[PDB]
């Protein structure tokens, strides 16, 4: 699916590159401008590869653990979503981060917020 | 990893199975009790394969997109949450899963919840 694949910024100077398989994958690295966070991370995922074809966006979503072989954050950050094709095509998210912790911090593991991302082109 | 690796249920009966890579991989499939869904999907995500030393839980994450050969409802959720080892082992869970809309109708696109999942059988 050509019109996901490609590379995307965010609001906040992140990088999302991606490429969308026939099969309803997506994999590629994300690299994020903010947090404990530096150079690229994996992101996997899944896309409806036959959305309807009628005005709607493409739901899909991906998954970046924050470890890679420059740092780890002990964390994990979800994007659930929609694509919106055409001339100035938009991914509009909302997103979970999920850091590890004691029993005793889990009320307050999880950060929530919304991103949305540009293609470029 | 081992703890992670298998097959988990959470408190609707949907069914989790799952393989964790050395390298941070989730993959596996994932059969809801509820909602417009039959039979499994697939299912791909990541996790911290060097979680802390301090008795923290393990951060990790997974999307299903829900279309399989049956069925497709046009959406995906992503769950996030974190594995807790020892005796009972849980995953805790919240999630977003999110409807292809309009743009009209984007406000209303995305439920939130929470899903605990154990490895007890139903
Ligand atoms: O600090 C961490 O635990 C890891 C980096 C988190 C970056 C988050 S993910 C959601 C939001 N969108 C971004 O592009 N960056 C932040
Ligand atoms: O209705 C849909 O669009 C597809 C099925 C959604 C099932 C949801 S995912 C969140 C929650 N946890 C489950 O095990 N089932 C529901």
């Amino acid at each position: 699916e050509a019109g996901i694949t490609g590379t995307w910024y965010n609001q906040l100077g992140s990088t999302f590159i991606v490429t969308a398989g026939a099969d309803g994958a997506l994999t590629g690295t994300y690299e994020s401008a903010v947090g404990n966070a530096e150079s690229r991370y994996v992101l996997t995922g899944r896309y409806d590869s036959a959305p309807a074809t009628d005005g709607s966006g493409t739901a899909l979503g991906w998954t970046v653990a924050w470890k890679n072989n420059y740092r780890n954050a002990h964390s994990a950050t979800t994007w659930s979503g929609q694509y919106v094709g055409g001339a100035e095509a938009r991914i509009n998210t909302q997103w979970l981060l999920t850091x590890g912790t004691t029993e005793a911090n889990a009320w307050k593991s999880t950060l929530v917020g919304h991103d949305t991302f540009t293609k470029v082109k």
